[PDB]
């Protein structure tokens, strides 16, 4: 009874439901992985936001180490988002082939604050031309006191315990096991340092069999960038760092300017590049034709935010999700539900609707491992309220989509889209 | 104005009313009998949930003397299970062929514990071979003390009154009328035991005069089961100690295994298997498909419950009855509406939407009859604020149903689908 | 305007405030020490109760290495209370004269959870008359997946990095960073097993250099005890296990039979023994006269708390406290506050009102050392909101001391009696 | 009914109240005048608060203006807040002998940033020596787009209009009328700048004609230093800058150690020094013993304040006064009342109790004139928008009147003796 101009109803998640179907499978047996853009995967199809609050190193590690990822936010200089970048990849398994290093005239100081940085028990010390002079560990530095002494002086020197490149895991923990050490230098044939192993490696491959890792086993990671000159730098540098993929993030992706930088980021690297974000299936289909590997779906999607009360713009979540699935299923590139989550029963409706993964945001910013001191006003704050370990809001996630897809029968994340009914609820169903 | 992935509206109770219908039939004079399943019928459509907190053998007597039928919930071993519904079996009438008995060595305490725990004021005494010894009942342990004293010492020895095998209500009470006794064993010409009534048979008749009973004249019970081997197991112990039905309880009814299971619950025993949950009109398909004698209906029923919040997953329980009838209905086969309820105008709206019964959860856990223990605390609660007893919560809900039936003109539950018209409200 | 026999008002922490003094001391500066009872000292004047939701072995390590003190709770065995004791007596530095030993033959899996019971990372392998055979850690066990094997297979034998019984700290420490290594066993001539030093014992001593400790340098530690026949039991096992201290705890420290028992229990001992709870002059000189080594004070003293409602029983805490020091003073016989607090300022107050030491509640119930489990629904919460490590919430309370103590002047804890001037407020 | 170690009550301003009395005086005909310190006078017995959220210059000169003064805060550098002390005392007839210049070289961005900072609508361009060259103005800019183009283009050059020093009001403003210029540089015989009079001096006199001020006619101010060696570095740059009085500003005045760095700053200045903060009769002896001229009182005065949660400290304000101003009245010492107001009528309750002046605080956050920005945030924010200053002066100055008035205080002096208390209950 509207006239054409207003026909369209726009849903929210808060008014569909999922339908239960015919199912032979149970939800511990549903495989949860997914595609975050063409060339990268995800064991949980799940991502953390890149806002200031919520997603660094710290973040972006347990992610991945969950079987999701972490895009680093933006809102630091070009060197720190790189050095992010770069404690991530290098977190476990990512000094197999470029270890940190220290010359043995540095202070224990410089050692430990290396140690600190990068989260592990030892350094290599190394002279100019890379050649391996010793290792000093934490063990080594227990009982010191003075920071300004020199490395030399309580380093393990040389000879040492080392493996070969290429040396498998098996092997690398036979040496470790067999000598009650915990560190493995790499070595080439000169005696030149080439990598090193630890045991923070196989411990963490232990605990987190589920981790997104890449083609080298290190952990994945994105990044977020601009659309600007300023974006196309910051790119380089990621990309540099060793980054897996790329976010342009803008609040409008279907301007054109921003589609511009979209093409001009996308041709300038050889890493997946993500564009967003866009509500609609004109929109998507920009981005798409722009040549991005995946995009990112969410505007205005949530109940008087800022974009609808001061401009009167947006799109409820479902309808965005599924609208801009229209061109993106079309298309073969994978769609990040980015925005309006209330439940975790809502990750599965973002699936059903067209989604390949879904951004959690604020959700995350109270939890430990993201940015911000933890203080103590009665109660505890990240400086908004203390959650506790990422583990633990996953694990709630991840168990209710389980849920979703064994009440579906979706034995994959690519049967939601099927498989998932919906049938509208009104307000007295909510 | 939506596309069509999202085409299907889902409707809640709150979001339909019933019109008023040409009438000939004033609510005190409709019949309100349904079917549990195809061979199990009741005389109130209302069914006591197979929750804990809900149903032991105390609220399935009550629901099945108000005319509905009780649940037993299976969260307790197979033996525990089975002994609560013999309980129920056993209540009013139930001992006519399978009495309770006692040796006469037995102390005071092990048969007024006996008496006890089936609600009966006395005991058959007899001998290892069921010869009819004499009996201890109530009034023969009044004044006793030692609990440790022998039965054959206080028991009110042979020669007793007794009656025949067979002997019908009418001449069973003439005896206790006349001898102004309260029991009557049943013996065969060996004085060999065989059966026993009590004043309760006819005391329970009268006060309940529309209980739901067996073809035997007991108490009907039903009991649930789930989705597995030891399932298989407890469905054959249950059938031995008399259940009327079986109740495949599995929280999604559209899965293969639970559905295998159903097929292998209800070959295995000869009484009728009830499974759920079902939402769908293929998920109700799939249930008859797999030979059960009555579905259950209801998945995420309930505005912002468990399995909607965490998985997203439900059907407003209006159009999840209506589309479940579309099978049921068509095969013959009752179905149960299981969830959503707020009012007592809901079960009407259930009935004509398409259910032949309701099942009840949370509303009674705390009514008496409730497995909770009542306690105090400034107020009154179950250990659940207390309700009372069952019976004023069923005569406000069958009530309300009597005069939905009056508004629509439906004299039967039968007529309620096709005679009950429907119209949606808006929030407002 | 009142009768005589009501002419008395009570003051709680609200009702009354510190007035700033003259001062010459900072509130970096002043000394937080006091005494739990005649011959034990804490660094700050802080227990943690003897609830079952507060203290056991976790809550009272980090108590004592804070500076305060646990009193572990008595609701449980006597030898599951002593062992609480052991864990906590044998935190760190407590192995050095009664180290753990695990038989050659044990699995991997027994020397595990030695480990994981005592938090140290190895154990020293004995024979049956206790000659060192080796020693097996957590590297020895890191990459073992078996956990039936046999310790003496993975374990590092003889010849060991030994010390002699009596090596200082300096020698042991040189002896653990020369040979890269962080256990030390200590034996004699024979090379039996004396003693355990590991780098725990450094490392903790340096993360927690105001703990408090026994004269061995053992982590303090109290435990609660009834009155009755089997506190007496109770009372020598815990003594046994190092126990620097008893609390009989009681609601009415006053009846004759709890003052009996205090006598008999403190006479059956050779440690400190404190009695409780008591609320008035005559309450705290009876615990005196029982020849108690400190007294506890609080009765009913939150408002309507459930001795003020149920038997409108109580004594407002300031008033108590004063009551109960002057009793408390004139014997030298130090005073536990215990209950009522409000503010991190009410510590001051109750100190400044005659207490030596403050005992703390409920507050620490959702500490990270609790006994609870951790449990996420929606948010943390203890199995009680989660509140994080309890370092927080006592250097919060010692801070606020230490501003009191700053603003009244006192540079110890004894000044602030006669030093800090109080004025009452009202309801404004 | 309690032991004598808790004998004592006190009292805080919604405890009492001030009874009715004889009265020949109306609210509008009493004298509010009052003394900060032994010799620091003002017109409205009011201060505003030494917080970085209330008091920079800004808030200073409408302080003054309306006859209080302001205590500019010490949250910044010595340098900074001296520069805070000129601009209050340079606002109006403060450049009488202590002129702004600028050089013909300079840039009009140069000048017109200067003509902002000491809101001022010209500046005297002068040579290095300082002899008058012209004098560049408002309108001199007016129509000037080139903010890099030079003064000495613009400006009127000399011969100008001028006075010497020493010339009256009364002539200075004939001449400013005769020639119909706002302007007018004072010179001496050479042609040097010796001072600068302008419109701005008999405007603002006439708009605030019960401005607090000092001996030369410029707006009174205090300044807050701590007590350390820095303060002692503070106080010095304060007393050359023009400031009037030191506030010596401590959370325990009672401490020894601030004590003695009150007597250290005391007898390093020539200007009048309050010590703070106290709520005894001991502490406010020992600040008097200290040497201070004024006494400020204030610890823990309101309820459930940080120093009374966190420590327990506190005194209610109106027993903190009475027992303060046994010592303060002994000694002819004026005190200040800091904190725990919260009506109007709290403020002849403090004077009454014992106090001569009440400083304000968060009250005056949210006024036009404190530091912080405007913002619009659907509403007008800084805290909440309050508007001008002047605002909330009159209603508490109009509402001390009325006390007054019923009292029977023709003065200050008076409220002591002649205002009667009566405690009130809860109900
Ligand atoms: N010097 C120094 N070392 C740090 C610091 N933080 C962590 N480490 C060390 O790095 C390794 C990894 O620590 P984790 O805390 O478990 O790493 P994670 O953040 O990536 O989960 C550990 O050594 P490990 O040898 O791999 O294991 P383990 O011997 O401690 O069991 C740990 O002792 C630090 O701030 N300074
Ligand atoms: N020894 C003993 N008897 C119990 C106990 N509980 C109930 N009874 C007796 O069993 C019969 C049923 O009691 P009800 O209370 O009416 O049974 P109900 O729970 O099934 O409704 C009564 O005897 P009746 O002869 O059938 O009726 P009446 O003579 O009491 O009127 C009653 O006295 C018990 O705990 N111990
Ligand atoms: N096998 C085993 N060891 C445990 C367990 N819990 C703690 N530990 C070990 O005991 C020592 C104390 O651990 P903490 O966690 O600091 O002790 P705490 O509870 O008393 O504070 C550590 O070894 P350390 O050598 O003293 O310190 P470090 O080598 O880790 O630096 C730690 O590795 C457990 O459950 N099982
Ligand atoms: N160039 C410039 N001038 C400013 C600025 N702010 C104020 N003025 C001018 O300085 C003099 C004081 O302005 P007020 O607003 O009254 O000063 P106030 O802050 O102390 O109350 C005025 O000139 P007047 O000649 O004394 O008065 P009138 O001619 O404006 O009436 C005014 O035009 C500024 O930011 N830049
Ligand atoms: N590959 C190696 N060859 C020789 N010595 C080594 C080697 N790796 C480590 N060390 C030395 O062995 C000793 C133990 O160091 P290791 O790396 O095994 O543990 P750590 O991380 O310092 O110990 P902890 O886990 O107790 O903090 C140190 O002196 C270290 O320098
Ligand atoms: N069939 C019977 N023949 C003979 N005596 C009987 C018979 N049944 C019961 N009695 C005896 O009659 C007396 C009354 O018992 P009855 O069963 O009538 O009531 P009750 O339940 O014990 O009493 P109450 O209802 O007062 O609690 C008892 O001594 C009982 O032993
Ligand atoms: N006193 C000792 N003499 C000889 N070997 C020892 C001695 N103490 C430990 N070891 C051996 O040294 C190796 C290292 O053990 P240590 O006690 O130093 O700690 P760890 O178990 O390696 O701890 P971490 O978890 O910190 O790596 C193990 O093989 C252990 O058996
Ligand atoms: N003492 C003076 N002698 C000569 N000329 C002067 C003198 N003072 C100002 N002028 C010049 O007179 C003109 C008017 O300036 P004046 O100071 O009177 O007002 P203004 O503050 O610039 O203007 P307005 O009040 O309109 O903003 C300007 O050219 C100024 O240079
Ligand atoms: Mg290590
Ligand atoms: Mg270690
Ligand atoms: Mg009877
Ligand atoms: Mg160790
Ligand atoms: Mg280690
Ligand atoms: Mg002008
Ligand atoms: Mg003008």
């Amino acid at each position: 009874g509207v006239p054409e101009k207003f026909a369209t109803l726009g849903l929210t998640y808060d008014d569909v439901l999922l339908l239960p179907g015919a199912s032979a499978v149970l939800p511990n047996a549903v495989d949860t992985s997914s595609r975050i853009s063409r060339n990268v995967r995800v064991n949980i199809p799940l991502l953390s936001a890149a806002m200031d609050k919520v997603t660094e190193s710290r973040m972006a590690i347990s992610m991945a180490r969950q079987g999701g990822v972490g895009v680093l936010h933006r809102n630091l200089s070009i060197e720190d988002q790189a050095n992010q970048v770069d404690l991530v990849k290098r977190s476990e398994s990512g000094m197999v082939a470029n270890p940190i290093t220290i010359h043995p005239d540095a202070t224990l100081g410089e050692a430990d604050a290396l140690c600190a940085k990068f989260r592990i028990s030892g350094v290599p010390v190394t002279d100019g031309a890379g050649k391996l002079l010793g290792i000093v560990t934490n063990r080594d530095m227990a009982f010191e006191t003075d920071r300004s002494r020199q490395v030399r002086e309580v380093m393990t020197p040389m000879p040492l315990v080392t493996g070969q490149v290429g040396i498998s895991g098996v092997d690398a923990m036979e040496l470790l096991r067999r000598h009650k050490i915990e560190k493995l230098p790499l070595v080439d044939g000169d005696g030149i340092l080439k990598g090193l192993i630890t045991v923070k490696d196989f411990v963490k491959a232990e605990q987190y069999p589920h981790a997104a890792k890449d083609a080298k086993g290190r952990l994945l990671v994105g990044a977020a960038v601009g659309a600007s000159p300023e974006a196309l730098d910051r790119a380089q540098a990621l990309a540099e760092a060793g980054v897996d993929f790329l976010v342009v993030d803008t609040s409008h992706g279907h301007n054109s300017n921003a589609l511009s930088w979209m093409s001009k980021i996308k041709s300038s690297v050889g890493i997946d590049v993500v564009g967003g974000n866009v509500a609609t299936r004109d929109g998507a289909q920009a981005l798409i034709d722009a040549g991005v590997d995946g995009i990112k779906v969410g505007v205005g999607p949530g109940s008087i935010c800022t974009t609808r009360v001061v401009a009167g713009i947006g799109v409820p979540q479902v309808t965005a999700i599924y609208e801009a699935s229209l061109a993106a299923r079309a298309a073969g590139v994978p769609l990040i539900g980015d925005g309006g989550l209330q439940y975790s029963g809502d990750i599965g409706k973002a699936l059903a609707a067209g989604a390949d993964t879904v951004m959690l945001g604020s959700l995350l910013a109270g939890c430990e491992e993201s940015p911000g001191e933890l203080q103590f006003i009665n109660g505890k704050q990240f400086k908004v309220p203390y959650r506790g370990p990422l583990a633990n809001v996953l694990h709630q996630l991840v168990g209710g989509l389980r849920q979703t897809m064994g009440y579906v029968g979706a034995a994959t994340i690519e049967e939601m889209e099927s498989k998932g009914r919906f049938v509208r609820i009104t307000s007295a169903g909510l």
